[PDB]
RNA sequence: AAGGUCAUUCG
RNA sequence: AGUGGCCUUGC
RNA sequence: AAGGUCAUUCG
RNA sequence: AGUGGCCUUGC
């Protein structure tokens, strides 16, 4: 019920199909689904966030906030941020549809739709959103668990020791298309490390993140 | 001078520190330069404008809304709202140094700046953002005056036609190494045709136009 | 529609 | 962030 | 720093 | 949006 999720968000809708459209997959529906509220979404949470790391961090360069910015507003970290609502419980789609995509953007579209519901008052969202995630944010830059790019750190060791960059191959793909599983091979030199995801970027990160520890 | 800033912006600083960093290159000041307002400025300044295309298109899909996004945060259009500021007579940096990158990055700096000193008051500088601008970008949409993905439109025309993409090869390069000319081909099947730029994407983007034009007239 | 893949554009 | 071609699955 | 180039990550 | 290697130029 929606009222639970107001609760959790600590915000009541006026118009409650403003709230009922951000948790709507256009599977689902092909009038109001959260599509658009999610495009909306997108670019206002990304300033919510790039707001927050600057204001902790106002005599730090770009390149130091924007490896922060790049792990914060992906679909991984808003997947860890949702936990905290339950989100998956309220989201109207068919059962056993829901994967991390639609929480990444349901997530997105729900901050959207508070902030058209509440008569667009950036300044009002920001700090709701700031209240249930800003310590959740700031402990996760504190504490370790922004995740590392792995393929760009490798290749700035080997760029710099060898001015060469790594190289990746396909070892072998399996499963149904529709559920790949890939193995891939990461090499510099004399060095190689296998990694597997599902993906070849994801193969790809877990074979570097191998790969620099066996260089080291 | 700022003063005469301050007037085209309809806003007047209480710390006058922060307009003058906005303003700032990196390479006039180490210290007090635009570099981390530019980072603030792009997320706010694009939010500013993605809020405008879905506020006066609630019903359009994120297929039609975003390649208008993707020109209207772009460098180049920023470029175009700036000089309604004349914002290149007000930047600090050696004289010639100025190009469409710094005007554009400054252009998303003192947007950050404004927002700053308001107190963050995110509200109050969206509206003055679109006191500013907002006619002038619903204006150029309503219009039609968005630039066009050449090289996107091209191969979705040939996937559709030939489930084939097109090819893109460099003819030569000419200048010197910090101020390259490039001219690069376009082909599909057995149509092609000629581009020119500073960049290799440049010059591709005019020939896939060149190609798309040809590919038309056949 | 969801997963993957190739490609392209914008930030 | 968007889009197109291809494979798979879903309806 | 500014231009170009190759590559990589995030949206 | 960030970053790294390479070429050029600027101070
Ligand atoms: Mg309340
Ligand atoms: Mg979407
Ligand atoms: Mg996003
Ligand atoms: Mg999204
Ligand atoms: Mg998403
Ligand atoms: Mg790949
Ligand atoms: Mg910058
Ligand atoms: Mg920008
Ligand atoms: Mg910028
Ligand atoms: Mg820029
Ligand atoms: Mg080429
Ligand atoms: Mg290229
Ligand atoms: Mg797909
Ligand atoms: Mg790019
Ligand atoms: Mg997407
Ligand atoms: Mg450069
Ligand atoms: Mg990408
Ligand atoms: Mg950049
Ligand atoms: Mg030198």
């Amino acid at each position: 019920m929606l009222e639970q999720l107001e609760k959790k968000l600590g915000y009541t809708f006026k118009d409650k199909s403003l709230l009922e459209k951000a948790l709507t997959h256009v599977s689902y529906s092909k009038k109001e689904h959260y599509e658009t509220l999610e495009f909306l979404g997108d670019a206002l949470v990304n300033f919510f966030i790039v707001d927050l790391l600057v204001q902790y961090s106002p005599n730090k360069r770009e390149g130091f906030l924007s490896p922060l910015k790049a792990y914060l507003i992906s679909e991984e970290f808003f997947n860890l941020l949702a936990q905290k609502l339950e989100l998956h419980k309220f989201i109207r789609i068919k059962r056993g549809k829901i994967n991390e995509t639609i929480i990444g953007d349901v997530f997105e579209a729900l901050w959207a739709a508070v902030y058209i519901d509440s008569g667009r008052d950036a300044n009002f969202t920001r700090e709701l959103f700031y209240k249930l995630f800003k310590e959740d944010i700031l402990s996760a830059i504190k504490e370790g668990r922004v995740k590392k790019d792995y393929k760009t750190i490798l290749q700035e060791i080997t760029q710099k020791r060898w001015k060469e960059r790594p190289e990746y191959r396909l070892i072998s793909v399996e499963g149904p298309h529709h559920k790949k599983k890939f193995i891939v091979e990461a090499k510099i030199k004399e060095y190689r490390t296998l990694g597997e995801g599902k993906s070849k970027k994801e193969a790809e990160q877990r074979a570097a993140e191998e790969l620099i520890k066996l260089l080291e």
